[PDB]
């Protein structure tokens, strides 16, 4: 389940 | 599901 | 459905 | 439906 | 319906 | 529909 | 409709 | 219609 | 009136 | 009318 | 009015 | 008026 | 008129 | 008078 | 006149 | 005149 | 004087 | 003078 | 003087 | 079980 | 058991 | 009519 | 009339 | 009637 | 007539 | 008047 | 009525 | 009918 | 019916 | 029924 | 029938 | 049936 | 069947 | 098959 | 079977 | 098989 | 197998 | 077999 | 066996 | 070794 | 060694 | 052999 | 009845 | 009855 | 009955 | 019969 | 049977 | 049989 | 039978 | 046989 | 066999 | 062979 | 062989 | 062997 | 050898 | 040998 | 040798 | 050497 | 040297 | 040398 | 002699 | 010197 | 000086 | 016997 | 015995 | 032999 | 032996 | 021995 | 010498 | 010597 | 030897 | 000279 | 040798 | 001298 | 000189 | 040599 | 002095 | 000096 | 001066 | 050399 | 000047 | 001035 | 002035 | 102006 | 204006 | 105006 | 007005 | 307004 | 109106 | 908005 | 809004 | 709220 | 609410 | 040289 | 030079 | 000298 | 020089 | 000095 | 200068 | 100057 | 200046 | 002038 | 003039 | 002001 | 006044 967490955070930090 | 915000990710980078 | 955001990305790079 | 997209890509990007 | 883009691309590149 | 681009395809390469 | 310009074309590739 | 410019092109390639 | 040109073009050949 | 040229031809041709 | 150039050809070619 | 040159030919053939 | 050429031809062609 | 050239040819094709 | 040469031929054939 | 001709065609045939 | 003549021949034939 | 001839023509027909 | 051979021709005759 | 809580970091941080 | 609490520091400490 | 022209030709012929 | 004209050439015939 | 022209030959050719 | 000449040609063939 | 020439031929034949 | 025209010829030959 | 022409042509032939 | 038209160009050619 | 063109042609071509 | 056309192509060449 | 199409051609470009 | 295209070419280019 | 659209092409292309 | 898709190529790019 | 995929984008290209 | 989807890939990009 | 991956990436990325 | 993984990246980023 | 965890750091990473 | 545990701890990082 | 503890505390912390 | 017209031929020679 | 006219042609030619 | 004729062919030349 | 007709030709020439 | 259309020529020609 | 079609020859053309 | 036509023909050229 | 052929030309020329 | 279709084409186009 | 259907060529043109 | 062939186009280029 | 091919690229053309 | 497949090439393409 | 290759493409692509 | 890879790619490429 | 794997990337792209 | 790892580059990335 | 370097690592992250 | 170092990171990175 | 010292840290951290 | 302790000291902490 | 028919004359003539 | 038809002659003329 | 011939010419002209 | 024929032709002419 | 030809020829002209 | 030839001539008649 | 000859004719005639 | 066939010729003409 | 075969004519004629 | 064909050609014309 | 075959003429007629 | 060889043809056409 | 040729065509083409 | 040729004519065609 | 190639004509005709 | 080759032509076509 | 050929050629037209 | 080679290629055709 | 080249292709063509 | 070229071409062709 | 740069294209094709 | 260009690439293109 | 370039491309490349 | 510098980039490519 | 951007990058590419 | 600037980096990129 | 700044930092990177 | 300071950071990052 | 102040950290570091 | 002084921490740190 | 086949291709056309 | 060729064209092309 | 290859052209093509 | 080339392509391609 | 490579294009692409 | 590069670019593509 | 190193890339890429 | 080191790029990148 | 950096940047991450 | 110092860090933190 | 030292700090701690 | 000591820390830290 964090592999929604971990690609969250890559929309996250790109923005 | 992951795939859905890897794939915005990509969009929400090149922008 | 990602497919459809893919494709998009392909259009917002290239613009 | 990505298939309109793509197809739109390719007039996009030889504009 | 995305044969008219096509299309549209082989006019819009030899242009 | 697509044919008359097509066609004008082929008149504006071999202008 | 498309036969008047795949004529036209016919011309304009001969001139 | 076509037909005028079909036999306008055999004109102007043996010219 | 296709004929008036196609006679035109055996004239114009042979000449 | 496309007679008189065919005919003209004919001379055209046979000089 | 072609058959002048008609019969005109016939000398034309004999010569 | 044809016959005046219809006749010339049979001159012209024959000399 | 072209009695005269007619008979010239039966002169010509015997000579 | 193309009687004379008729008797004409008599004479010359009999000789 | 031509009487003349019509005679004429009628010597020249039996000579 | 043409009397003295066929005179002489009597004499040259029976020679 | 074709007399002359027509006389000869008859002196001529009964040779 | 033809009278000449006549009667000679009378002695050698006779012969 | 066409007499002396009148009767020369009486004389040959009935020989 | 902290591999969700090692996630959640990233996403916090980058915030 | 610890590595929770670990994890959770990282967590409280980036906030 | 003929036997007027046919008795003429002997005449014409026997001069 | 032919008689006058055979007669006729009875005459020019013997002289 | 060709009876009359036949009859005219013979007069035509034997002058 | 052609009596007269008749009897005519009877003296012109015995001269 | 024939009489006369026929005569005329009895004496021209016996001289 | 062919048979006029052939007589002619031979009228129109033998000039 | 074709006589009347062939006929006609050896007249028109002969001239 | 060609039969016509051939002899008719007999005449047309001989003119 | 060629054969009646095929006639036409001799004549259109002799003319 | 293609004789037809065939043929009609020699008058149409010819003319 | 193509036979009737090239046959068509001959005359098509001899206009 | 593609003979009869073919030939429809020929006819379609030459007009 | 291929024969069938290729000829078509030949078609599609020369109108 | 890619012979067909190739051959519909040359018509799809020529129309 | 990759025959069959290559030849299609060539049709999916030319559209 | 690769080639397979290196080749998917030449159509996926065309589109 | 990262070749089969590698190929993959094409795909996905160009979608 | 670390360009499995390094293959599986380009994978994972570019969805 | 590491290499193989160096690897798979770049997947975890970019999930 | 070290290395191993080194990489171990970009793993545990970022994960 | 510092070094391993050093690195081990740079896990142990990160966690 | 001959015997008359030759008893009249003596009579009519002789006069 | 011809013996009346061989006698009839005595007394025409005597005359 | 040729005899006849042949007599009454005498009468018709002495005349 | 034709001893007919000979005799007659001779009656037709002479008169 | 050709003697006796030989002998009609003789008088159709000497008519 | 040639022999009377020809002799019908000699009869037509001196018609 | 040749000899048959060939007469014919001189039948039917001099008509 | 091509005889019979050649011969029939030249009747179904001269007609 | 060239020979009777040889001559068979100087029929067909002299018609 | 090719000399029959060279002849046979010559035919089919001149129909 | 290319003869027969070469032959053979003639022939299908003329019908 | 080239030749046989061009040879039939010929009658493939024309067809 | 090239140049045999380049001359199916020239069949290839105008079929 | 890169000849070879080259002129399968013309093939190739022309199919 | 890339002479015959690039060959091979314009091969691999038109397909 | 670099040109031999520059090219080789041409084919292994275009597959 | 860099030059051959650089063309390498391309085609690992292109598989 | 770090060119070197840097190239080896455009490979090792494409991988 | 810090750019070998800096360079040697980037690789030691990406692995 | 601490360059070298503060580059040779880069690596030993992302090890 | 510092400053190279003070480098050290990064080195030192981060391995 | 000639000598019978002979003196018969003498009477024949003389009454 | 020819002498028989020579008196023969002398009776029939003078009839 | 041919004296008894040409003496029965004398008899049947002289009927 | 000629002689014969002509005499006899002499007789056949004065019938 | 055309002696005897020509004087056949003689015979069958005047029959 | 030809004196004893015309007095033969004269027995040859009369007989 | 013609003298005997003319003697005999006297003989021969009053016979 | 060629008179002999000239002279069969003025026989067969004559017919 | 002459004189001898003219007398011979008579002769042959009167036999 | 060439008379002798020719002589050969008026009799097969005149037949 | 033409005197001596024209004499020769006569007799080779008359016989 | 000529007059000789037209004496010669009388002879040779009465022959 | 030629000449025997030209001749053997005018019979050739008279047949 | 084409004069003897003309002659000549006659001469080799009366033959 | 056409005149003697003229003649010449004649003579190599009629031969 | 063209006069003299035509006049040639003449000859070099009845040879 | 080339004017028996072209002779050659006039026979194999005419055939 | 253009007639001298009209005329020329009448004889260069018909030899 | 054209007028002397299109005379010139005709005598290149008929050679 | 395009019309000399024209005409040249006519020559450059049949050459 | 652009007809003398087509022209001159049809006779560098030609060539 | 870009006509002349377009009949420029012609020349340059047949060349 | 961009038809000139247009058109300037066609010239730069079929170079 | 991109239009140009469409048009432009084909004559900078094709270059 | 970022079409004329969009084709300004295809010239500064293909340059 | 961030198209602009997207527009603006694909010049900025391909320069 | 953010989308603004978004595509400026592709500007700021690609430069 | 902490999405504009994200999208800043991004700029102020790759500066 | 506390968002804000997170990114405003990521700015206020990367700077 | 300790989460608002725990960001602004981070803050008042990397500042 | 070239006219030898010239000549040749007159044959080998109208074969 | 060329000259050889293409007349070699004008045989090789009507075969 | 690219005259040579130009008329070569015209022979490969038409083989 | 290039005119050499350009010639080339032409044979090379319609091999 | 480019146009001799572009005209080498075109060899080495139609190959 | 770059025109070279360009013009060498479409050599090294193509092959 | 950059435009000979953007055309350099042209090559550099497509070898 | 900074366009020179883009371009540059674009080569170091595409090696 | 940071641009020449950012630039430089491109180049030294790629090489 | 933090512009400066930040682009820097991205050249020194990329080599 | 604490911007430049921020920035610096970027630099002092990547390299 | 303490943002520029706190910034300073960040460097004299990370040295």
């Amino acid at each position: 389940q964090a592999e929604i967490l971990r690609a969250y955070a890559r929309i996250l930090e790109a923005q």
